[PDB]
């Protein structure tokens, strides 16, 4: 009768919000803080939100937290942390060829375990794209990682796309991670390149100053959004980085389309992280570089060098990461991160934007003093 | 793997093409032969699309097709053909109350046959709003009437709020239509008050000059979606009437909202309609009054007095208008108008407006002479 | 110095215009004679403007007239005329398989020549979607059919899938068109199917009545915008037919990213037509049936019957149509169509919206009587 | 074949940005830290971009930074220092006329060296606009200024115009610069005046308080390109000054239409800045006065007076300035300014607005504490 015959299943679901189509094409340079997503439905409680994500057109991870190719954030003992809790690491290549090739071969040899068909646990390792860098790609191969990131400020240039086109006939089982990319025409001209899976998001790292200095870059979830939608055309998953200080700008990045999220800074001073604490004014902290930074070894400085303060160790701080993206996927409303996707792209799941004075009430206001604890 | 990973089962579908909210909500008063739907994707014959619509909120029919309460159009030779087929009829209240009363009783006693749970076929009545046609509700249910067209230009008013509130205790097994309504607000007004099914247009049809004489009512398409959008809120049909010429309208009609469609002049002048033919200037064609006219029986009339030419029996009338409703579904993409209802809403079917020169183009040009056979 | 150092090369050309991306995203549904191209820069005569125009991904044309398989359009005579004059023609399916690939041989053996490898002019022929078409196939494919069309009102057909899958593996070097498209979606669904051309529009011919009988379909100049826009990033050229009435058309259709364009009207009643001529009212013309009128051989009839005065012979009509279409591309500044469609993608290329009484002053106006000779 | 006969050498380039014509038609007042540049291709390396870039009609220079006629920051041992790298200086009015003539005698007798027809090194000189200061000219002429600045706060003056009538028949060889200009209709009214370079902005200056004072002036960004659109008409580079705190903003400056970039906080406190250095509170800093505060020897004071910190000599800081232009015009694409500002003009570079939070996260942020070193 009626109550099924005229819409069927689907029931009123009155129109408040704006889709994500409807927010990123008024023009303006949304990040993370500046807009927020509508809530839905929920019929299922949290611990059963799995959050299955790809990295690549072949590699699949058990969370989307993977971690960011630099000297000061991923080593052996950070890339062993996070593929043990599920993600995956990318060891630097601000090193000696041989120094790289021994830290892959170390993690490689060594619950949610991300682990590849011949049970050991996975390992990323990003290379360059000058000509003496071909020398590093087949020192990694020997020492077998199993995805590479093809790290660079610009990812449309030549000398990228040789790279790719150099590695996807000696490597035909090899997954590369073309990138940094920002707008949908460099996602067209890697894609098509053979790239597995694209990389967004340049200048708004927590160190980057290249948007201060080369005038360069977008903001991060307008990039994140517009390059995923160019990029699920054809079946490209698309990493985050830059941007993240808490768990809810990942859970913004995976609703607007990212399948994994590459973190700089909120995994930096860990106990896994490399080098070592020191002490300024009763403060534990250790230092945070980045690669662009003059401190990498006439020229420019596309980052700068700082402190970060501890967080502990990364086995008791991702289980906080990945319980509070279950916990957002659940006042979402939605059992998975495809189906958050499924929900954005369906136009289901609506967004709304955020302007400056709800900003500055959406945190912490109108007290005396606070501490704030996350965990 | 990444290609169920990022979406998951739906897949890219570009975004070509306005959604039924995006095309009224431009302002402008679109009609039927004034925007036309894009088509989808074919996976199914034509043939077994199923067209059940529910006519109120109790009774169900096979086809959508229902013919309208005119004294020209239907009585009970009208009501048979019309229930035989899958539709419905209504009986006129334009003659005496023992007449329809009658007639009723003929239709009641007496495929797709649209039958009722004592296995005789359904038939509706029109009843007016005056206190004198209380009597006239009494002697149909005798009868036994399924449903009750309460007939007005204008659906908002206090009389025929009344009288569904005069209806809703004295019967409450029956089933009511509530109309004309063109506008959400009288919608409201209307199904609070207790109707099952609204009957939307008021100006539209093929004999009122109602828009031309009392500037009141609006275009039929816009009508019968934004009635439609607030009625499915609450579970209420609404059925069309007036603006029909061909299958088409019905096409149109069903996709924006409505889940009957109600038809004056494209029944007219069949076999099976009352009164009987004449000749003018060579051609067979049989009259065809309209209820405002001032041949009803200081008064101002909505309505002309005309002629139409025959087009048969309607038992090869309307097969071929529901195998043109189910070859515009196919073309649509969806099994049922359930379906298309639920693709409208869902905003997965989508639509476009159609210029001046567009719909001139649209129909027959550039030829000498033709014929036009429908079937 | 200065003037080279601010711009360079390019002068300042002022902004005066819309774009096509502009123009076709107001939403309205524009069709042929509703806009217009503004004029550029003049640098070349008219008679040095190649026509040079692809068919598919391998065959092309020496200009871009291609004529539509209808049974009253099209057979040897005509193709051999096609063909002989630079376009192509397509052998209609509405006759006996052994009758199609007799002409289809008949027109294989017999200046702008257009002729395959082994210096015979080029034939195309369409085939059905059933299953007992792919007979059809094998037949045409032993006489040596250069390309096919999959002939249908609606190109997104699991059943058009299947047999370009079915053709893509027994004849890897035959060429198909699928059709027909007016939405980008089922462009989509159609070039990952491995479609070498598009045919684009439906509703919009001159003898269908398809939008005012199925309600389906979109305005003309609107889906051979959206549909090449969508077509050229996979390197796909589409070939636009029906709402051609006169050369203004066909040059507006090219500039809209059409390559080649399809006419059923504008060559029917040619001496080169199948049939005969007869009489009426003093007129000679000949008949003109669509493929949807119930002519073809409980159905609905998507087309009409109907005849068309004669027009001479084709070659003393196409040079004409070559000829009025290097004189508009002269008026708009390009010397290639290529070159027109890459001023329209890039921006240069201009045009403007036409309003009705813009319209009724276009043509010819404020005349007590006149004759329209074209050539 | 169809890869190049549908578009032509084009390929797609999907339409992710907005171009300057639809930036700066917003309304909005965007500055320089407002918006930013969205990357392009790359097929070169960052030291083969050509900076060749015009002053004015006749003058070409091989750097785009040109220095301020503030008595604090151009003098002869800073306009050696920026012709001898490539730019040029301009010696301020604010002092007797003999010294000024005395001056730029002393520079004109004294790699990118920016030298005339007699192969010494260019310079300019400022000149107020009262009658006194035809003297001031008379006296630069014979020591052979080769560009004058009509140094003024509003540059649509009936004297400014009469002093450039004064010096266009006197001297006609002699180059000027009108400004200041911020609208395109005082840019009509110097051009007919026969300017030869405009210099865009007032109000933008690091120490100009004339926006807070006399409520006139307009945003940075939008003169620039607001003036130079009008301005390429009539082949007149503009010149940008005020707002310039990084290598960012000059390469925005650059992209937006000027040709060359005036800076005067970023070259004040140099070792060739005229004064001398003193401490304050343990930094070594040097005085920066502003021409219309009330230090210049019942007035309104449009300009404050301060101090900027050092960055030691400008033989080791403009090449860190012209580094930082050839790594954005790099990451931008194109190999020149002229190709920079070609693709703006052309609708090819695009770019993209950015909001206060995305200026906020642009920068350096979730950090303890960091060094910004630049080079
Ligand atoms: N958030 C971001 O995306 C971002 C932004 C800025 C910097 N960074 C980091 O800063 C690091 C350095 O940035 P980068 O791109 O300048 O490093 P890079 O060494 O890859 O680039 C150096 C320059 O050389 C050019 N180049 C590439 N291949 C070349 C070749 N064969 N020959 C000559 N030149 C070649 C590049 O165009 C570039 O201008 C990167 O590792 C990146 O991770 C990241
Ligand atoms: N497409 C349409 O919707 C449309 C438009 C115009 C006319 N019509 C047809 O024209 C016919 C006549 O139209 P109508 O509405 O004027 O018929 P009606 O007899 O119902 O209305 C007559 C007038 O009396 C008023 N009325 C209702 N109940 C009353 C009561 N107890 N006491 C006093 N006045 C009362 C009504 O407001 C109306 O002004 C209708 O049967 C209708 O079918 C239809
Ligand atoms: N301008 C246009 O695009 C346009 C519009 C209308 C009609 N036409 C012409 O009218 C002709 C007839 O139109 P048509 O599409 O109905 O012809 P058709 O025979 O291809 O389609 C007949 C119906 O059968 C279905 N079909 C396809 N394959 C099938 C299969 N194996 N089994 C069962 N059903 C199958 C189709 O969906 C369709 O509903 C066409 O040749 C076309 O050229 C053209
Ligand atoms: N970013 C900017 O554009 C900006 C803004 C404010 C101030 N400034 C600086 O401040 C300095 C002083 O500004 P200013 O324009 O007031 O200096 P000014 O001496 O040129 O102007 C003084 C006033 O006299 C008027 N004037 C010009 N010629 C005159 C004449 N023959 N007779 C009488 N009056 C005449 C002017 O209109 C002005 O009101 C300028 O050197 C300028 O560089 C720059
Ligand atoms: O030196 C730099 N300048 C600008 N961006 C950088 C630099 N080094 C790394 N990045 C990017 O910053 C990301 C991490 O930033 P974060 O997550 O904000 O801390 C990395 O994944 C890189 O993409
Ligand atoms: O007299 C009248 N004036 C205006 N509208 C009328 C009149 N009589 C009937 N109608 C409406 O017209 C509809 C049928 O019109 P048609 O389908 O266009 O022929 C009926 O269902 C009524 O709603
Ligand atoms: O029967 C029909 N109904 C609707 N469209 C048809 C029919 N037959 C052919 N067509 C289309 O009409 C086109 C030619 O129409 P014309 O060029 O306007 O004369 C053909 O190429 C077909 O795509
Ligand atoms: O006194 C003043 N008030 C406002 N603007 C000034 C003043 N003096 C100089 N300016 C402008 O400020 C520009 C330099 O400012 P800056 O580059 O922001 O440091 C100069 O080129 C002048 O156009």
């Amino acid at each position: 009768m009626a109550d099924y015959l005229i819409s069927g299943g689907t029931s009123y679901v009155p129109d408040d919000g704006l889709t994500a189509q409807q927010l990123f094409n008024c023009g303006d340079g949304l990040t993370y803080n500046d807009f927020l997503i509508l809530p839905g439905y929920i019929d299922f409680t949290a611990d059963q939100v799995d959050l299955t994500s790809a990295l690549t057109k072949k590699i699949t991870l058990k969370t989307p937290l993977v971690s960011s190719p630099m000297d000061t954030v991923t080593e052996a003992g950070m890339a062993i942390a996070m593929a043990l809790t599920g993600g995956i690491g990318f060891i630097h290549h601000n090193c000696t060829p041989e120094f790289q090739a021994n830290e892959v071969r170390k993690v490689k040899k060594y619950p949610l375990a991300s682990k590849d068909a011949k049970k050991q646990l996975l390992c990323g390792a990003a290379i360059g794209t000058h000509e003496d860098d071909k020398y590093r790609l087949d020192l990694l191969a020997q020492a077998g990682v199993d995805v590479v990131v093809l790290d660079s400020s610009q990812g449309n240039s030549i000398f990228q796309i040789n790279m790719i086109k150099y590695i996807k006939d000696k490597y035909p089982n090899l997954q590369v991670i073309g990138g940094n990319v920002v707008t949908a025409a460099q996602a067209k001209n890697l894609i098509d390149a053979g790239v597995d899976a694209l990389r967004v998001g340049m200048g708004s790292g927590s160190i980057c100053i290249t948007q201060e200095v080369l005038a360069c870059g977008r903001p991060q979830a307008t990039a994140v959004y517009k390059v995923s939608e160019y990029a699920r055309r054809f079946g490209v998953p698309v990493i985050a980085d830059g941007g993240i200080q808490n768990v809810g700008h990942i859970a913004k990045a995976l609703a607007l389309g990212a399948s994994t999220v590459m973190m700089g800074s909120l995994l930096a001073a860990t106990t896994e992280a490399p080098g070592e604490y020191f002490f300024s004014d009763g403060i534990r902290l250790k230092k945070y570089r980045g690669m662009g930074s003059l401190d990498a070894m006439i020229k420019v400085a596309q980052g700068v060098s700082g402190a970060v303060q501890d967080k502990g160790s990364i086995h008791k701080f991702v289980p906080y990461l990945i319980a509070g993206i279950q916990h957002s996927c659940q006042d979402i409303g939605a059992k998975s991160l495809t189906q958050v996707r499924a929900m954005m792209y369906s136009g289901e799941l609506k967004f709304e934007k955020r302007t400056s004075s709800a900003q500055v009430e959406g945190g912490v206001h109108s007290l005396h003093s606070y501490e704030k604890r996350l965990f």
